[PDB]
Order: C-alpha cells, then sequence, then structure tokens
C-alpha cells in the first residue's frame, strides 16, 4: 500500500499523524491507540515548554547532551504557530492550548549544591550564550508565591517565552486536527508488526485484525521497541526504552489563583524537579516525580505522592495544602536505555520509530514530526537529529568514572531534597560507602557500556534475575555491533 | 398498604430500610439516594466495629459519653447474626462483610500524653469493667508492622472479638438485602419533606417527582437536620448537623499481605486517628482524618493526605511507602452540634431521624435500625436511646472550663501528633496564648451553650459571618426551649 | 583635684583611660577594676569590628538608629591608627590586635524572610549609600565554609576593611599603653561616687579607702547606672542598664585552619547572630547568643550552648562538629532599658558616664574614648552623640505599634532560626495569637514608654512582681521629666 | 608497695592495702590534676542490673561480668561507712541515690533499646532482686518531650550512686588516716630483673624501691607495663574510651530523688541523670573509643548529650546552666574484659581495664587483689580476668558484625534523625560488606568487639596496619 499507520496516540503519534496527514492529503493515514492512553506520559505533563529550564550542567558536559539542548532550542520557535494551525481546527469553547508565556526558575536549599547550585549557574550560562531575554530577580517580586521561610528561595530567574500547555487541550486538539487532515482513529493496539523481503507489511491489532500499510511509524511511548524487537535481529540493535515513571497532580486552589508564569526548580536527584503549570478555572498542576522502572507501573507509589506535595506545599505556595486534590496523575517517560531518543528510520523499508524522548518529547514533538515526515519524504530532516537515529549501537555520552560521579551524587541528592536532618558526619559516611557497590555494579554489569545514572539506581535495587538479564542484553548488543 | 420512604441510601437508610422491609409485610418501603453517595460517610469507612477502641477518657467522663459507650458494646452482639442474614440474601461470589474478628491496639509516642497515655488507660479500665476479653501483649508479638523505629509502638492491647467489615461489601449486601425483601430503590434525592395538619404527606424528589407516604425516616448523613430544618419550628428543635470531613485511602501492598487484625492508636486530635482495616485481594484500608466543616467538601486537602500516609508509613509499616495507591476516599462523618446522635420520633406525625452518628453509626447500625422500626410499630425499641430523641434543646455534656481545657490540649496534639520539632520552651508559650482567645470565643457564642472541642476549633477559624451566624442560631435555640 | 578615676577596666575605661593618660601628662590618672573582670562583655567578645554587619532594616528605620549607624561607621575609620598606637608600645611577641581586616555576610534560609532578606538589603544599601568599599561575591568563592547543603548560603557580601581584633590580646595592649603614658592600675571596685555642691570629689572602694578626684568616668558596663544612681535625683535620670547576657566559644579546630575574613549572618531574633571571627593558633571564636535578663548571670546555659554550637556546625562549617571545644565564655552586653547608649556629661560637674553601648561598645571605643576626653576639655567632642546624653528622659525612638510588630517578627524568628519543623498552618495561627498579649502588655507597662523588642520578650517572661516594679519605674520617670 | 595511679581503683586498693598491712609502708603515685581521669567524670551510678544488654548476656564473659558487679553491690553500704566514718559531716555525703528508674523511649534502635529492657528485666527476676515495672506516670520530677517520652519505666531497688569527687576526697582521707602516702608524681617505667619488680621511676628523675607494684594508671596501665620483656603481646591492650559529662545547676534548685538512666546504646553511649547536693545534676555520658587519648570534649558529644537530657529526662535542663563539661577516659580492653590480677613478674600486679564499671566493682576488685598479694585466691569469678592472657574472644566474628552495624543504624535513631523510610535498610544493606571485610582483613582469629571495630574502620591506614601486626604477634606469642 502507500497506507500509513502511527502506533501510539500520545504527543508524538498524533503531531506525526497530522503533520503526515496534512502534508501527504492523497495517503490514508490512521492512528493506533485507545482512549485510556495506558502508561501514557503526555496526559500526565503539566505541560513545559522546557528548554533553558531543563538545562544542566551535566547534561551540557557531553555532546549528545549539547546537541540535545540546541535542538530543545530550535523546538521553541515552532510552537506559536503550531499553536495556532491546531486551535484553527477547533472553536473557542475547546479552550486554550498555551497557559503560561513566561517561566521563573527559584533557587532554594531544599536539595544538594552539587547539582542545584551547578544547574542555576549552567541554565544563566546558556541563557547569556544564546543571547535568550531572561533577567535575574529579586525573589520579593516573584508574584503569588508564599513558601515555608526555611524552604524559600534566595535567588530566582526569569525567563521570556519559555512557557507552558494544556496536554488535556493539546492532545484534544491534536485529534480534531488529525480528522480535519483526514486521519483516521482506529482505537485498538497493535500487537505484532508484519515484514517480510526488508519491507513492513503491516500491523496486527489486539482486536485479531490486519492492517495494511508501506509505512508503520511506532510512537508506543516505552513500549515501542518491545514492538519492534520482536523483528529479526531487532532485538539488539533498537536500544531498549524502559519507564520513567512520574506522578504528577491536578489541585483546585484555595481561593481560585495561580500564578502567571510557569514555576519550577531545575532538574533534580534521576531527573525529578518540581514545577508548577498554571491551568484554567482555578485548578494548577503540581509535578513530577520520576524513577526508572523496569517494569511499568500505572498507579502512584504513597511515597511519590507524599514527596511531590510536600516539595509544593513548603518550597512554592503553603495554600496548597489547604487546597483540593482533584486527580493524582501517573505516566511513563520513554527512557532511552544509552540516554538519547530513537528518531528516524530503521533497515526495514517503511519503518519508522518516534521514542525515548525521556523529559522533553512533548516540547520537541513539532521539531521531531517534520523530522520524520521529512526523512519519509527523502528529504533530510532536521540536521543534529542523525545521531539519534533508532537502529544503533547503544550511545556511550559519558566516561564510566563520571556516570560513578553522578550516581553517588544523585542518591545522596535524594536526601537533601527530602529534606533529611542526620548527625552531621553521617553524609560523608554514606558517600564513602555508596561508592563501592556502585563501581561493582557497572564492572558487573559490562566491558563497554554504563548505563546512565537514572537507570543504574534502577538495576541497583533490581532483582538478581533482571541484573543477570541485562548482562545478557549488554553482551548480546556487544555481539552485534562488533 | 401504608408507604414508607427512606431518605437516605447510607448504612442507616439502607439498615432500617431492610429492617422495616423484613418485618412489615403491610408496608411499601422506597429508599431514596444516588449511586454516586455524594459527601457519603460509609463508603469512605473501613469500617471498625469500634467499642472499646473508640474509648476516651473525654467520653467516659460525661453521663451522655458513658452511655453511647454502654449502646457501641450493646451493638456489637447483634453483628454476627445480622452479617449472617445479609450473607444469606446472596452468593459466595459477593465476597465477606467481615475482614478481621479481633483489634490490636498500638500505643507510640508520636502524639500527645495528655490524650493518647490517657485513652490507653481508659480503653484497659473499660475492657476490665465490661469483662471483655483482652490482653496486653508484648509489641514483639504483633504480627505484620514495620514501623520506624522512632515511631515503633512500645505497648499494645488485643481485643478479642472487635473486628471490622468492608463497607462496600456491607452497602452491597444491604441493598441486595432490602431487594429481596420488597423494598424498593428510587435512585432520586429528596429535595422537600411535605407536611401539612401536623403529619407527614411525603417528599418532593429533586428530578420534580412528589412521592406520597404516611412515614417519612431522614437518614440523609450530614445533610439530615439541613432537610426537616425548613419545616416550621423546627430549625431551633433539631439540634444542627454538620461535616466532619474523613480521609481514607485504598493501598494495594507491596507483597500483597495485609494484617490478619484491625491495627489501630486510641482516638486523637479533635477525632482524627490512625488504623489499618485488612481487605480481600492484597488490598488494606488506611484510614483516617477528620475536620469538621461549616460547608460540605467533596475532596481530601493536600494536607490530610500527606498526614495519613506519613502516619501509616511510620507507625504502621514502612512497606506502604512503595505500595500503589488505589484510590484517596473522603466522606462526611454526620456531626451534631451538641455532640450526640438525632434518633427517634418529631413533632410530626410519621416523621423520623436516624442521623448524627459522627465516628460509630456503622458500627451501631444494626442497634439503631431495630431502635426505630420498633418505635414506627408502637415498640419502646432500645432502653438509654430516649435522651438522643432529635427534637431537642442542645444537650450541654460538658462544662465550658472541660472543653476550654479540651479544645487547648486537641490543638497542642495536632502538633506532637505531626510529629513538630520545635525549641522546648514553645510548646508552654504556645499553650498559655491559646487559652485566651479559646475562652474570649465561648464567651461571645452564647452565655449558656459550649460547641463540643472538634466544633469549637472549627468555629474559631471560621469566617467572622460564620461565627456572627452561630451566635444568632445558639440564641434562637435559647428562645425556642427556654 | 586634677586627679581623674576611670571606674572600669573594660575596652571602655581602658581605651579612655589611655587617651586621658596620653593628652593629659600632667594629671593623675587611676583606673579602678579587678582581673577576673566578673561579667565583662569585653572578654567575651571575638570581637567584630562590625559596622555595615550590624546594619537592620529596623535600626535604619529610626533617627536615632541611623544616628547610632553614623558613630559606627566614623569609629571603623579609627581603628588602623588605634591599633597602631597600641601595638607601638609593644613587641611582635605580644601578638597581633587585628585577626582579619574583611567580613563576608552570608544569607541562608535558616531564619526569618521578614529579618534576614529585610536586613541583607538594608546592609547592601548601607554599605552603597557610605561609599563603601564592598562587593556581592559567588558563594562557590568563599573560602573554607563547607555548611550542611539544607543550611548553606546562596548570596554572599564581602566587605572590605571591616575586620576582628582578638579582644584579648587588645585588652593586654590597652593596659601596656597605659602604664606607657603614666596610668596607675588600681584593682579594687568603687563602691560609692562622692559628690556635694554639684561637684564630683572622687570614689569609695570596696577596701574602705577614699580616692579624690575632679573627674570621675563610670565605664562599669552593666553596673555603671546602678554606680550613679546613688545620687541626689539621678535613679529616674539615668536610664536603667540590664544585662545582654552572651554566649560564645572558643574551638580548636579539627585541622589547625581558619577563615581568612570574619563569617557572619545579619543580626537575628533579638540580637542574636551568628559569627566566626579567626584567632592565631588553630583557634576560632563563635559567637554570639544574646538575652536580656533584669539579674545578671555568670554562666551559659544549655540552651545557648547547644543553639550556638548547632548554628555554627550546620551553616558556616560541618568540620567544627568534630573539633574540640576550648571554653564556653559569658559576657553581659550593658543592654540600655531606652536601647540607646549613655554617653558624655552629667548634671554633676566632673562626672562623666561611657555606657549602655550593648553589641559595639568594642567597636565605638576609640570614638567614645575621644568624645569624653573632648569633652573634659572644654570642647564638644564628637556630632551626633548628643541624643545618647546619660541624664535623659528615656528615648521613644519607635512607636508602640512598630516595637509590637518588630516583637512578634522576633518571637517566629525564634522558630525559623532553630530551625523548626511545623504543620504549614501553625507559624499564621502563631503569629495572631502573639499580637494580643505583647499589645496588653505593652499598654499595661506605661501610656508614653515602650520598652524595645529585646527588653519587652525578657519581660513578658518575668514574674508578675518584676513587671509591677518596672510599671512603677516608668511612672517614676515621666513624673520626674512631665 | 608502690600503687601507680590516683583513680577510684588505685585509691581503692591503697587503702585496702594500707588498712590491712600496717607494717609495710604504701606509696600512691599520681597528680592532682589526674590527666584523662575516668573516675572525676564519672556521675556515678553504682550500675549492676541497669548495665545489663541482652549481647553482654548471651556470652560465659559477659555473664561473668555481671556476676562480679551484683557481688560489688553488696560490698558498698560497708565500704561507704568506713570512708566516711575518717571524715566530718562537713565532707559531704558519698551516697547521692539509693534506688535507680530505667525509662524506656523510641529515641532509640527497638534492636537495642528493646532487647535491653527485656534482658534487665530477666536479669532483675533470675537474681531475685528487688524491683517493679511502674506506670511512668508515677515516675517523679522527669518532664520530658511528649515526642520523647517514656512509655515503660523499671524501679531498681538498692542500686544507687556517689558522687565521684566526695568519693575520690574520701578514698585520699582514708588512705592518709591508714598510713598511706601520697606522692604526687607520674611513673615513667617499672623496674624488673630476675623475674621480679625492683621498684619505680618516678617523671621527676627518682627511683622509689618496692617488692609490689599495682598498677591502675586508668588507659595508661597496659603501656606502662608492655616495656617489660615479653609482655607487649601478653597483656592486652588499652585504649581510651573517651566520655563526655557535664554538672548542670538546675533551674529551680531541685532533682530526682532516683537515678534516671535508659540502657546502654549506641556502642556504650547511654543517658543518665545523677542526683547531687545543692541543685547540681550530673547528666552523662558519651562514649567513643579512640586509638589516642583526648581531653577536650567535641561539639558533636556536648550537642548529643544536652539534646538527649532535655527531650528525654526534663525540658527545664534547657534553661538550666552549664557549670562544667568533664571529659575522661574509660580505659577500653582490646578484648573486651578487665585486666585484674597477677604477672609472671613476681610482685607484679594490674587492676585496669574496667570500661564502664571499674568505679563500681573498686570494692570487690580491690579487695581480690589485696587477697592475692598476701596469696590469697581472691573472689571466685575473676580468674579470666588475669592481665597475662591471650586476647579473650567472647563472641564469633558474625555476632559482631550484626552488633557493630545495628551500633551503627542506632547512632541515626539515637540522634533521632529524621530520612526518607528506604534510606535506614540500604545503609544497613552497605555497612554489612565494608565491616565483614576489615574483620577478615584484621586477623583469621581475633576480632575486635564492636565499639573498637567502629573506631579501627574509621582510623587511618597506617593504624590499621599497625593492628594487623599487634593482632599478628599476639597470635604468634600464644599459638
Ligand atoms: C509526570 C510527567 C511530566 C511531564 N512533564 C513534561 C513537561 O513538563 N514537558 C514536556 O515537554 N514533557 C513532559 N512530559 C512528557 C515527555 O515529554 C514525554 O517524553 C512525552 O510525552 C512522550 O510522548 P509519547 O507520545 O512518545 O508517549 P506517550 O505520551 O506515552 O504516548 C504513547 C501512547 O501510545 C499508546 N500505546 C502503547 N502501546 C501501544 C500499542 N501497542 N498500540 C497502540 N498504542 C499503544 C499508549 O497507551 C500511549 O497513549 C512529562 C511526562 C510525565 C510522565
Ligand atoms: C473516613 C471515615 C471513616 C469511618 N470509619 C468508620 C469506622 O471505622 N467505623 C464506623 O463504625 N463508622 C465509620 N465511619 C462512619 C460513621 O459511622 C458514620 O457515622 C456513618 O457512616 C453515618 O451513616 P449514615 O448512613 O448516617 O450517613 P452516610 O453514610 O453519609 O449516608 C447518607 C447518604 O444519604 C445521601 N443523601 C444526602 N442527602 C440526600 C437526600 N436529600 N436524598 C437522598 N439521599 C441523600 C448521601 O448521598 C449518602 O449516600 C467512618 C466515616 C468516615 C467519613
Amino acid at each position: 500500500q502507500t497506507d500509513v499507520i502511527v502506533v501510539g496516540n500520545g504527543v508524538l503519534g498524533l503531531s506525526v499523524g497530522v503533520e503526515i496527514a496534512r502534508t501527504r492529503p492523497d495517503v490514508r493515514v490512521t492512528l493506533l491507540g485507545k482512549p485510556a492512553r495506558q502508561y501514557g506520559a503526555t496526559p500526565a505533563a503539566g505541560a513545559m515548554l522546557g528548554a533553558f529550564g531543563e538545562v544542566t550542567a551535566h547534561a551540557l558536559a557531553s555532546e549528545h547532551g549539547r546537541k540535545k539542548h540546541a535542538l530543545a532550542v530550535q523546538a521553541q520557535r515552532l510552537w506559536p504557530e503550531w499553536i495556532e494551525s491546531l486551535e484553527a481546527t477547533g472553536t473557542a469553547a475547546d479552550g486554550r492550548i498555551k497557559t503560561a508565556d513566561d517561566t521563573v526558575v527559584l533557587l532554594n536549599t531544599v536539595g544538594h549544591s552539587a547539582l542545584d547550585d551547578a544547574n542555576f549557574a549552567a541554565v544563566l550560562t546558556a541563557l547569556k550564550e544564546a543571547n535568550a531575554p531572561h533577567e535575574e530577580i529579586a525573589v520579593e517580586s516573584v508574584d503569588w508565591i508564599d513558601p515555608d521561610p526555611n524552604s524559600r528561595p534566595l535567588r530566582a530567574l526569569h525567563i521570556e517565552g519559555e512557557g507552558s500547555v494544556d496536554s488535556g487541550i493539546l492532545l484534544a486538539a491534536l485529534e480534531r486536527s488529525f480528522l480535519q487532515a483526514g486521519g483516521r482513529l482506529h482505537p485498538v493496539d497493535a500487537t505484532e508488526i508484519r515484514a517480510s523481503h526488508g519491507r513492513v507489511e503491516g500491523v496486527v491489532t489486539d482486536d485479531g485484525d490486519f492492517l495494511p500499510a508501506g509505512h508503520v511509524v511506532v510512537a508506543a511511548g516505552a513500549r515501542s521497541q518491545r514492538l519492534v524487537a520482536a523483528l529479526p535481529g531487532l532485538a539488539h540493535r533498537i536500544p531498549r526504552i524502559y519507564d520513567g515513571v512520574g506522578v504528577s497532580a491536578l489541585v483546585d486552589t484555595w481561593d481560585g489563583s495561580g500564578p502567571a508564569t510557569v514555576l519550577r526548580t531545575s532538574n533534580r536527584a534521576f531527573a525529578c524537579g518540581l514545577h508548577l503549570v498554571p491551568r484554567a478555572g482555578g485548578s494548577v498542576y503540581i509535578g513530577a516525580t520520576n524513577a526508572v522502572c523496569l517494569e511499568p507501573r500505572g498507579a502512584a507509589s504513597i511515597e511519590e505522592t507524599v514527596f511531590l506535595f510536600n516539595c509544593a506545599t513548603h518550597q512554592l505556595h503553603r495554600g496548597l495544602n489547604g487546597s483540593e486534590l482533584r486527580k493524582v496523575q501517573v505516566g511513563s517517560r520513554p527512557a532511552p536505555i544509552d540516554g538519547f531518543p530513537l528518531i528516524g528510520g530503521t533497515s526495514v523499508e517503511g519503518l519508522w520509530m518516534l521514542s525515548g524522548t525521556y523529559r522533553d518529547g512533548l516540547h520537541m514533538s513539532p521539531l521531531l514530526a517534520r523530522h520524520v515526515v521529512s526523512l519519509m519524504d527523502g528529504g533530510t530532516g532536521v540536521d543534529g537529529l542523525r545521531e539519534f537515529r533508532p537502529e544503533r549501537d547503544l550511545i556511550s555520552a559519558w566516561s564510566r568514572e563520571e556516570i560513578l560521579d553522578d550516581v553517588v551524587r544523585h542518591t545522596m541528592a535524594t536526601g537533601y531534597e527530602f529534606p533529611w536532618r542526620l548527625p552531621l558526619e553521617w553524609p560523608h559516611m554514606m558517600e564513602t560507602f555508596l561508592q563501592g557497590p556502585f563501581a561493582e555494579l557497572a564492572d558487573r554489569l559490562s566491558d563497554t557500556y554504563t548505563p546512565p545514572a537514572d537507570l543504574m539506581t534502577a538495576i541497583m535495587f533490581s532483582e538478581r534475575e533482571q541484573q543477570d538479564e541485562l548482562i545478557a542484553y549488554y553482551a548480546d548488543v556487544h555481539r552485534e555491533w562488533h
């Protein structure tokens, strides 16, 4: 066929669906996925259009991290016209995609100096280097916030033109825009990709049906690699994607108020972070925890809920303490095993992947969609995304030594972010006794590959059988590529 | 036949519905209320069959409190045959009403000595006085629990034959038993009770309909007095009932385990308390917060959720920290303004009330149902419930001095239960500076009536307009009865 | 006679002794006081030459506070030449008076935003207004410090030419310089000043002797008003001075290191503050608590010791935790009842006072000495000391409303500086319930006079008999002056 | 006879020798400063049943030590009578309390505090000692933080306390009355040849001749005897168990009628208040084994002691005046048991390594050594504790490794810390490996007790290497 099947109904599937439908009016594009959006990252997102706010010293210390940052800055420029084009297919009563134009980054001491102080400096540096509009402002001038004095910020940074969207209104606008462009929504899941003679034939659905296609775009979030890995040789040629389980909440504020801007800290222990995204109608979004899990999980832990609420009520606004909990949200950030996204073509003709975007696939969605659509039309898409081709040896963006320093520092940061109260000698003792066991795990996993810190901590506290399976995986990948 | 309308589909409405339908073949009985059970206490309950566990030194210091306790002990004896009679109308696949036969009461130091130490002694005394089977056990012998050592119990009390039911399975069994007995469920709300010539005519429903009846039983939980107060003179003759908003949660335990018994503390600050009720299928119930509100609220505050989770994870089982949150539940304990229930007949022929049961209407339900059904058949029901007739001057069960000591002590207990960490001189200072403002409020509200501590704290932190309205209410009640 | 007696052997007595001896070589100057220096402020001082570091928003909001600040800035200019003139009478082996040239002010969140944030801004403003050399610096550039990350500074201010002296080496240098200039040390205490026909005759000593003099300078620290108040009418014409009991400690650092600068916060709750003053030979000085006491006290409380050690180990250097405690020091800051010093002449010819200097008598010593010596020579001394003449109606430097806001804010600051951990609603409740009792005390004490916050808190927690005695004192002062 | 050392043990044996051998000259060495002195820093509790731990009573050597403590308690009333008899009313009273209350709170590890409270109750019942578990509400005087309050309390009848300062004064006075001579210098060297003591070189250069030398020099005792031939690897090393205590003038001049204490806690730390005359209370006491002596409190020790006392015993102590921070060295034997009795050198005796309870055992230990010196057999239970011995192995390496991880965790729970709930289990798992590795590296046969193992873990690599050599030289000497 010249038929296109998009597998997945998150921001990436729907965004690529809209761009394919709009630019290929002569082709049938069908998008698979259910309204439940099981383990769905996009519906649990605030979401911040995070570029400069997402800067960490650790990310900007690697070439791959600097490349990722450049793409985030490029994506930000597409959002105004993208939103215009999505709202155009609706009416006033569909509501507004954009919920804030600006972001304030707060620096408080409820965290590790080695992360929060380094990350605040790295954000300031990245803004100056980009000539991006921003101002360090007096904390007293930040409107709305009412923190616990012992948890209060002492520095604040206003980032102009870095805002937020309502992820629910965005998903609704994308579905409507997809239909307007001639797309068809088929609310079932793909169970199997069918291929022979090095080319896609189509997709078996979970209602037993077979849908034929010349093109299949896998944008199934954390399920994307598990779906393609069934095809011959692809188990050790497409980097694994795990579930970065994240917890967020919708809160009806005590007085119906909200901040005019996004409020956030820099990224914290293991890509956790504290932020408040404005919503319409006396609701605010607060987020968001992160924990890499080797198996999917669709419910918040008690610990995640308490940590998120404690951070927001102390560090942002004590008024949230008396505010009503409307919804606890859980979704899976697609967490690539080598720390970088899986975007583009495959050794199978007509098979494409758009996944592994972790914290910022929603922000990058208009750029990533346009890239894959350019590739499908025989173009070269966006310069700088070829490094992130899905069929690849695992990337080694950092030394084993760098990752081992990072994992101990992030482990300690879970304490300082609580925040704990310990005898003053205990942290130094814990630091010294964490180094050995993480060095031992890293050496045991593989002679060539080291999992990034966020994955290494999950592997450290997984079962021995799960660690053994990963040792086998890394060995089979080394065999395939070397 | 002579029609009966039961207004309300909680435990009390359904329990009286079942008893009327089963004992009165001459009556058509119709029960009003919606499946949503808005503000419903019963669905948010664990629930503990609380008699001896509910004992406090303060309750047993008043004649009215001792009378209430006696009824709780009598109700416990009805439960085995009551459950038998409800399960008999179903099949194995409907599930079991009883989830535990026994209770363990734990004493830890995450609370005020003036409440927890006095209440533990009062429970021991009440058990010995009743010749009830119990024993003080070694904490090491309490199975399953895994508390934070700094939050651990140092004393434990096993109460034999004081257990728990699944409130959801009880409600299902009551509805099924009601239908089997010839009852009719009409899923609408009463908006108005119609009366003329000193007699009930029936009920206007919220779909505009009028249902005629010779008998109307109001068991609408926290809405019960607001519904009858519209009838002539009844605004100052039926004590007000407020919303004792309570938060509980269902948790899927990390390993599917649960305790074999109820685990609880004694009642704590303002009729808050910590307990875990076993459930079938790897779930546990944890509860339960309490806050008297002058207006209803159907969502948990952030503060209530954090406090409940923090108490359960530290004081009962650290494993709950990594367990999955299934559901946050919110319901309104009917909180009578004078601290005692509203049970029996009215100055309006055929108008009955079953409400204001606060923490233990579910436990007392089989006894309370049988009492009201006996009264409706011209009997005298249960000895000792006449004091709790719904049409009455406000009861004064305590001196103003007693309530003022209680409210300061319970306020301080909110600190010790957190638990806070303060400079050692601060608690004595706070105690001294709380006395004056509560004495001033009590003196300003009325020359004769004092709200019980749980209501006094809610009034202290209500708006000036709400305090003024209550001053007018107490003055109009004094006028009516004196 | 033309003989001069200086009563008191602290920094002020010895400083004025040195200036009199050096400028009047034809006159006999005798200095009284014993080597033990009971309750002595000077030996317990670090000491910081505190001018800009002592700035608070509250002080600079009053005309009297702006006058005090101007004098501190004038005194700072005298110190380099004053030290040169004192070291000139000794040799290298006598040790160096100056222990640091510069001060770093740190801003952390272990305190009340309403004090620490306002005071940091006030220091920056006062430095710019004075054209003083200073720089806001990166916290990472502050050498030596190793705080708890949860207690770490996020802003830092370098003040050039605001340093510290070794108070012990200063006292030794002053005694040596006094003897070199012809001064005589008589190690007894004055019991009585003798005066008749409106002129001083001399001093009765505690060994029964009488020393004649034409001039008596009272610099007896917290005992100075008690000594002059015995003269006719002077009991209600010389403002009372109380004991500002302060605790400091000498610590031998784990590795013999110390910072190159003074390290301090701004002044905190009730003129407490955290600072570390470098010393020679592997010692550091840490201070300093403050409590106004209605009677003198010569030993640290447990609370004062714990608070000082906890602040220093968390906020400055965790290495101090493992460091050896050499000495806990206690001295009495002369605390004037109206909040301002007693400097200059009297209605008695030849009677002078130099006292009530509270936190900065040592810093102001060279200026205060020169002022009194100018007055004794028939000059007008230093411009801006006239409001601080010792024979005066009590100053009212603030409105009762200003002091009431200050005392509640400083009370709350004792919590945030601990730092406490409380439920988020508790601080607002405590703030509301503190206002009434302090307003009631202020209204009861006097219709015209209000004690400054530091004294008001001591009176609030004193016995009813001590409050009654103060009501009588204020009434007798009003009678004398109105 | 020369007694080397002027602590409770030296003076107690001095008094017993002087009183029972009136025909002999007994001279006692030591200076008024009592540098690193344990006795002056002691409360002191006459600790027998209060000193019981589950871990101590699980070993034969620990049960033997406990039996001696119970025997010593019976000697105290007549011993005090005999010391006060040499003075007047104005010298003050040695005894400050007759009874002890043991409090159980949750400011500690369940694995220590809960096990130790049960072990105390059991040891009291087994001994037929008078005691009763009492309502916490019936404990007079105490005013704890409610979050730090006890929920169980135990009254121990006839287990009390003495004023260590008044005891030392009474011992010196009683020594002089009995014909003893005080020579305020330190021994630098014991002189011996032909397998017999000749006497002592003092630090002022003098030589004092003697037929008997009793070494009771606290934590310095083994270092002094180790200089004699072969004795470096035949007398177990003694280290400094540095302890911090404080004298506090109470806000209202009040005090409790009894000793107030918890059971022993992390690494033989413990919280107690000992009554004193004149509106003073003693609070103690920290413990840290140090490989070199230390004569000043750390900031951490002072804060921990004050924080424990103000929260767990009486909030009134917060506003009370600090009179004195005291520091002394508990003689900490490397194998965990005392060094009492005779030597392979004729006329050389040792009384040391008593750690937490040398003062309590002093009248029994004095009488034992005096019996031995007179050709008797002294007290039946003391033979295992002879000073010239292979290092005792009272516990398995596995037992000590469980203990050291549990005591490390207890330092957290006693603070008390506030941590994420997953952190303690993680720390427990990551402590096991490094302590197992240290124990295996130190020796194939000897394991230091937990209190010493933690000090070795955090010592310099050179100090660990020196201990590996010491253990190897001891193994060589005895096997
Ligand atoms: C708590 C949280 C907060 C976040 N905050 C932000 C933020 O502030 N800014 C930001 O830019 N991003 C944010 N993100 C999202 C992040 O950018 C993600 O990388 C992004 O949403 C990924 O989108 P996706 O379309 O790849 O995956 P998803 O959004 O997970 O979409 C995948 C969809 O495919 C479906 N699917 C799965 N298997 C199949 C199958 N076999 N067949 C068909 N359908 C299938 C799933 O059910 C799901 O609906 C957040 C995410 C989380 C969890
Ligand atoms: C968190 C929590 C924990 C609890 N734990 C326990 C426990 O362990 N043990 C125990 O014994 N009890 C427990 N209780 C419950 C307590 O006993 C209550 O007193 C009891 O459930 C009250 O029963 P009810 O039927 O009067 O009220 P509800 O259960 O509130 O029932 C009233 C019903 O009437 C409906 N209604 C309201 N207005 C109208 C109208 N106009 N027309 C028709 N229907 C209307 C409501 O929607 C509701 O469904 C708990 C309650 C809470 C909130």
